[PDB]
């Protein structure tokens, strides 16, 4: 009867309210993801609960047992009915849980350090003062681990085997990173968290170059569920009116701090 | 067996090659949209034809016998198998045909003749000495239609009452009436044509303002047709693989001529 919704901690998509231990329920979060839930569900007519995926991943395949982790995981083994968070549509996971048309646009990006003599990929591909790495368990590895482009097979190469490991396990483990390296370790993330991050305090990042690729964020599914098409057709309707564009807004920019 | 593919001849998508007087079939054809169909046709295991729509349009319903016409309806009516143009992904188009997630992202955008006293849509509807409108029988003048944002539907009262009609039946013809009106009309199309006419000769035309929206093409297929699923993979397949981008970067940059 009521939905459950994992999603994940990620700014701005879901964060803690500065009072949450006094509220109850979805009460407790607050963010793009959370307004975004709020709107799907109203459209689709259902009641839901917000879970935050207990592994704190957005998913990966282990390569031995062939199993599901983190949100893609909990959608796989039936432990959430549908999952709102910055999740990218890729063929992998498309094999199996579906995913509504995109709710946002973007793609994989470099974080560097204010000053970082750093302008684009091949720049960080050429030399090796600078390390470099991506988040753990998400698109953006594998995006680099099958790529057949030679500026990125070689990023692979040095990230794959560089000790220590330049791979880390959440975001704000990455831009803590960037920012306490003193130039000497860049982070390739979505183009999103990028943009965001850079109007975040103390005003110490910048995102440099273009995007590497282009993708999607969806919301998603287990496969076959019965909810799929009413959420793809909420998407839709919320893209063509311009919640999402203001939501967008309201979360990356009205709060701008730089 | 030979699967029909309606298309539009619409550059750099589908366009006759020089020669095609003396070529047959599928080999009269070039341009993005051509590679991307033997790309999906390759992928998903089936021969094809490309056709172009008998009405040239890419899809409205008439309001009120309620047919629908232009690649939509050829679907629709199961006068071809599949499409493969640059098709924008709607809600009322969801409602009666299927989508691929999408294979290229783009926005509303404004062309104007260069030295044209315009900077944004804003610009547009606070004045009245330059005209503008949009292709008849698409998703550009309906995302007017449905707006609810000021700016916007300031505009669609406008262009809806304009007198001699602002909309025209093709690309081709709005992007002639902005060359040939001396600045007195600019014209609002999607952000890939219009960076795609930038580049080309005589080189008089300019994009400006950002994407007035944000939204996808995707391959569309009849509802519940056995295609769709494969479809959908073979185009995340493409764009994982990276030639998508690639195909991008031929029809577009290294065709520039400005
Ligand atoms: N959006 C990504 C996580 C972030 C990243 O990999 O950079 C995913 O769904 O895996
Ligand atoms: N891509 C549009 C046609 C061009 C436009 O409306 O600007 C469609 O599928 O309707
Ligand atoms: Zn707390
Ligand atoms: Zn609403
Ligand atoms: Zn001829
Ligand atoms: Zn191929």
């Amino acid at each position: 009867k009521t939905v459950v919704v994992t999603t994940i901690l990620e700014s701005p998509y879901v964060m803690m309210k500065k009072n949450h231990e006094m509220l109850e329920g979805n009460e407790r979060y607050e963010g793009y993801c959370v307004d975004l839930a709020a709107e799907i569900a109203k459209h689709c007519g259902f009641k839901y609960k917000l879970t935050i995926v207990g592994d704190g991943k957005y998913g990966c395949r282990d390569a031995d047992t062939k199993i599901w982790n983190g949100m893609v995981g909990e959608l796989v083994y039936g432990k959430a009915d549908i999952a709102i968070a910055p999740l990218t549509i890729t063929l992998v996971r498309e094999e199996v849980i579906d995913f509504s048309k995109p709710f946002m646009s973007l793609g994989i990006s470099i974080m560097i350090k204010k000053g970082t003599p750093i302008e684009s990929a091949e720049d960080l591909s050429k030399q090796t003062e600078i390390a470099y790495g991506t988040l753990d368990c998400g698109s953006t590895k594998e995006f680099f681990r099958r790529s057949k482009i030679a500026v990125f097979d070689k990023m692979w190469t040095y990230m794959r085997s560089a000790e220590p490991s330049v791979f880390v396990r959440t975001t704000a483990e990455g831009v803590a990173r960037v920012r306490k390296s003193k130039g000497k370790y860049a982070y390739l993330l979505e183009s999103t968290m990028n943009e965001y991050i850079e109007q975040r305090k103390p005003c110490d990042t910048m995102k440099v170059g273009g995007n590497l690729d282009s993708k999607g964020y969806g919301i998603a599914t287990p496969k076959g569920s019965s909810l799929g098409n009413a959420v793809n057709l909420a998407v839709l309707k919320l893209n063509e009116q311009g919640l999402l564009d203001k939501l967008k807004n309201k979360w990356w920019y009205d709060k701008g701090e730089c």
